[PDB]
């Protein structure tokens, strides 16, 4: 549905995808982003 | 800027917020979502 602003990969193109009422993110985005923000 | 589809909290309302070209998510969303998807 929505592409990752970071991964830009399709919702199903990634092995793990989390769907939200308006936000879509995969595991690499949070894994890489969580490490930076944390 | 954009509210979390899950947290619905403002971009600055959360202590940790990751900004993306079109996706905004905080630590609780990925922490709780990552545990479920993983
Ligand atoms: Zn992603
Ligand atoms: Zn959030």
């Amino acid at each position: 549905l929505l592409y990752c602003s970071f991964c830009g990969k399709s919702q199903h193109e990634v092995r793990k995808l989390i769907a939200g009422p308006s936000v879509y993110i995969c595991d690499e985005c949070v894994d890489l982003c969580n490490d930076i923000i944390r």
